[PDB]
């Protein structure tokens, strides 16, 4: 049962979850229940669900069981400041996508298993982590009692699960690009009707890396301290492509550490900015995600001089 500050600050898109792993997945069913209905989910059935969740995360620095809550938490931030523009199946989607967004990832991206010749790169070509966690995700609702869709229709289970799979496939960075893209052309040609299921899955996309990336949009400290989780995981992966024989990428040279302020402001201008740009403009009230990233970039800015 949640105490009273957190009650509180978790309605701020800047909440940070804090380290007590324990109050993680009461916090995700407090969340699922606030945006969801409390009859929605059978709560025995959606408790063994979120613990076998966490079970199959790993102990990595970053992508663990705690950037999936985070992720989780940024979409009901999202889908509370935006009553009425998301179905209740597609809020019920969207927050078990962010909880499994991620599945048993190693804390290597897809180019690392390509080059490694991985054997879920011949499995899966594209996304390939991506469409693992997918699977992952599958194989968790196929257990005895995990199947926390078990009261919806046939029909409305294999619409939620659609609706997950095109989820986690977002989260695949490399198509956020052309995604977003797409969709500032449509803004700005006033051509984006949320109506047409194409166009939505576009802007379901679009959250989807805004959560994703959402260490961008807290306070400083927390953005600032995220940053050392994330380059052990890209440092630990530069050091395994030169084990390979291969000159990793700048952003994964541990031996590059002293350009990570440079980076960052590569990072924020290409990336984040442009992403909650975007989000704003389609979804007006997320505006605080955009102010947070971009006072973080004045910070980075500031780290240089
Ligand atoms: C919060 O920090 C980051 C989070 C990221 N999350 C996912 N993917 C990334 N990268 C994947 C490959 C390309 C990369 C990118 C794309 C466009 C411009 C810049 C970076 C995004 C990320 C890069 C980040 O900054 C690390 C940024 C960095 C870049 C170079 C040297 C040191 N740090
Ligand atoms: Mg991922
Ligand atoms: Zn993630």
């Amino acid at each position: 049962n949640l105490p009273a500050r957190i009650c509180r600050d978790i309605e701020l898109f800047h909440f940070d979850i804090g380290p007590f792993e324990n109050m993680w997945p009461g916090i995700f069913v407090y969340m699922i229940h606030r945006s969801c209905g409390t009859s929605c989910f059978e709560l025995e059935k959606l408790c063994r669900f979120i613990m076998s969740v966490k079970k199959n995360y790993r102990r990595v620095p970053y992508h663990n069981w705690k950037h999936a809550v985070t992720v989780a938490h940024c979409m009901y931030a999202i889908l509370q400041n935006n009553n009425g523009l998301f179905t209740d199946l597609e809020r019920k989607g969207l927050l078990i996508a962010c909880l499994c967004h991620d599945l048993d990832h190693r804390g290597f991206s897809n180019s690392y298993l390509q080059k490694f010749d991985h054997p879920l790169a011949a499995l899966y070509s594209t996304s390939t982590m991506e469409q693992h966690h997918f699977s992952q995700t599958v194989s968790i609702l196929q257990l005895e009692g995990h199947n926390i869709f078990s009261t919806l229709s046939s029909s409305e289970y294999e619409q939620v699960l659609e609706i997950i799979r095109k989820a986690i496939i977002a989260t695949d960075l490399a198509l956020y690009f052309g995604n977003r893209k797409q969709l500032e052309e449509m803004y700005q040609t006033g051509s984006l009707n949320l109506h047409n299921q194409s166009h939505r899955d576009r802007v379901i996309g679009l959250m989807m890396t805004a959560c994703d990336l959402c260490s961008v949009t807290k306070l400083w400290p927390v953005t600032k301290l995220t940053a050392n989780d994330i380059y052990a995981e890209f440092w630990a992966e530069g050091d395994e492509m030169k084990k390979l024989g291969i000159q990793p990428i700048p952003m994964m040279d541990r031996d590059k550490r002293d350009e990570v302020p440079q980076g960052q402001l590569g990072f924020y201008n290409a990336v984040a900015i442009p992403c909650y740009t975007t989000l704003t403009q389609i979804l007006p009230p997320t505006e605080p995600l955009l102010k947070a990233c971009r006072d973080n970039l004045n910070q980075w800015e500031k780290v240089i001089r």
